[PDB]
């Protein structure tokens, strides 16, 4: 029997701006996974948002500040004109139009509201543990609503004390949108929000030492940090490609011999890793966080000692030995929408009948 | 036509502690105003709250930081282990046991939560405008739920641009606990924190120029400040008579010929003037804020130019122009539990469905 789902997006910025990071890819991909199984999905998101094909409703208001820019004792914050508050008021108004509401925001409010809704609310947690108030809000929702919380990786789950009670769903891509490129140019790629946690400094330095140009795609979400990188490395240290659509990303990224992933934080998953593999691009990453669950050492990439420049330079030197077709094959075997649709249904359907 | 109400207290501290502020007096007095009319009132409050005579359930967690400590653009905040959040989760769980829920907290969350409740929620807003996020939340609940918001003073109300749509329910005391003293001693009273920047020097200086000792009730935190006062004004100018518990306050304050109210504008809202009037003590207050609405000029007291010693002294010299019995009469007509009960029923009963 087909069901009706409402997906409520992240409040940090509009879908398509890049402010929401990987959520802006994950949400529509999970929506596609369900619509391909016959369900109806609608989306609620901040004003300015764009989404192909699906019903979308947008709500004006002030964006949430990013959780990772605050320390562990920070209170939850609700700004004047908050888009997050507005989104949840609207969800509540329309709750009887859906069988289940799926929250994508790493915020206290929607977790707190869950028992205030009649319709069931489930939560996909995008990041590892960041704050006491969030840890507690997730715990409480789990205590009352077992099975209602999903995560992307076991490494992510292990950052929380209750991580074994979270379901790991991994992630998936719309594989039809990615072209396999068997013949790369002698250049490296890096893809991400241009934000301190992503460690772009490390990748610039490693590419310069390896002697290879670095092409950078990503949203300029932190203009102060971007100017600091310019101050340190100069304006000609990276070739900046802008923030681009999935179709432009996959064409550009496919041309690279490898994707460097150099996060300062513990990455929960890292959509860009699976996007690279989908284009036949091997991934060099630190052996920390989600990439440990994505890459196969010496087959689809390199997992190197965290935070060591020499290891990254060495890995760059061993890209030519990896089979790009193998990377692509791994993407097809593991990261399909069809398989995600199965995992979503196994997660969400039992929450409808209790 | 009796109903069952749930009162949810302020999250700034327990009831009985002093941190609850004016809510310490207001919530029990409004509850009595309703229980004396045959309704049932239960209370939810933070851990450590004490409230004789009413069903009371307490909730653990971190106190909310005071709204006045934050600037106008600051977001609403919910701390880890928030007592405010826990209060409202617990109210929601038990909402079907009540006809109406009355919020006393000057906080974003309860206003926002109002449409998530099936049971009606009303809000008694205790302060004037302090932030954008609180102002907008009150506006929204007014637009969606006309008549659902009350204030204590017509002024506080005017600090908001939608003030005209708030109901003023005024203020109440348990007048049966205050004795009328028709014959005072030749002394003046002052009630407040006994701390710098509270206007105490202004009052001592005026009483002294007028030739009367000053008796004070309140909290002392800095004994060095007390010594400073004694050294400046002489040890006969001012004396400490107690703290502010109702029985000690009513016994002591009624002996005064007048109460001097010399607060800074921030703390210029209301309560102690009605305690004075309830004892038959006329009030001499700076002519700003809450006292403008409470005192009837030249009848129950004198409203004077702020920060001017000559205006206090002139007023003190005209305390014999004022009828103590009339001060008490005004208290019984405006500030009784009976009169508050009437205003509360007028406010809250139309909101029942
Ligand atoms: O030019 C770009 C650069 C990045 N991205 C997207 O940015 C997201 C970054 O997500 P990831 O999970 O790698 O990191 P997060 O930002 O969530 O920490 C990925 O989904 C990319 O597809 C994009 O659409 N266009
Ligand atoms: C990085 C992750 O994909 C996502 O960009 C984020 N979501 C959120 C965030 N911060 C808040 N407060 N809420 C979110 O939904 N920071 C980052
Ligand atoms: C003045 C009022 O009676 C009461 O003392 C206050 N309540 C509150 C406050 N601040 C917050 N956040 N919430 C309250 O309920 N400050 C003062």
């Amino acid at each position: 029997t087909a069901h009706r789902f409402l997906f409520v997006s992240t409040p940090v910025g509009p879908l398509g701006s890049g402010r929401g990071g990987g959520v802006e890819l994950t949400l529509p991909n999970l929506a596609k996974a369900l619509t391909q199984r016959g369900h109806q999905v609608s989306v609620l998101a901040p004003a300015g948002s764009v989404l192909p094909d699906l019903p979308l409703e947008t709500v004006p208001g002030t964006w949430q500040s990013t959780a990772q820019s605050h320390g562990r004792a920070t209170p939850a914050e609700i700004p004047a004109e908050s888009v997050l508050a507005r989104l949840w008021d609207r969800a509540h108004q329309q709750q009887a139009d859906f069988d289940l509401i799926l929250n994508f925001a790493y915020d206290w409010l929607p977790l707190y509201l869950t028992p205030f809704f009649k319709t069931p609310v489930a939560h996909l947690i995008s990041m590892g543990s960041l704050s006491e108030v969030m840890d507690q809000a997730i715990a409480t929702s789990l205590d009352r609503y077992p099975g209602s919380i999903a995560v992307h990786s076991l490494a992510q789950a292990a950052t929380f004390p209750f991580g074994d009670r979270c379901l790991c769903i991994g992630n998936a891509l719309d594989l039809a949108a990615y072209g396999f490129n068997p013949e790369p140019e002698p250049v490296l790629g890096w893809v991400g929000r241009i934000a301190p946690e992503k460690g772009l400094e490390d990748a610039i330095q490693a590419a310069q030492q390896a002697g290879l140009p670095l092409r950078v795609w990503g949203a300029l979400t932190e203009p102060d940090y971007w100017q600091r990188l310019q101050q340190q490395f100069g304006d000609r240290a990276v070739s900046y490609q802008g923030f681009v659509s999935t179709d432009e990303l996959q064409r550009g990224l496919g041309r690279c011999q490898g994707l460097l992933m150099t996060p300062k934080w513990v990455e929960a998953f890292g959509n860009v890793a699976i996007e690279a593999l989908a284009c036949g691009l091997p991934v060099i990453a630190y052996a920390r966080g989600g990439p440990l669950e994505i890459i196969e050492q010496g087959k689809s990439g390199w997992l190197v000692e965290p935070d060591q420049q020499a290891a990254l330079v060495n890995a760059i030197g061993q890209l030519s030995s990896l089979d790009r077709a193998y990377c692509r094959a791994q993407a097809e075997a593991r990261f399909s929408l069809a398989a995600m649709g199965q995992r979503l249904e196994a997660w969400l359907l039992p929450l409808l009948s209790r």
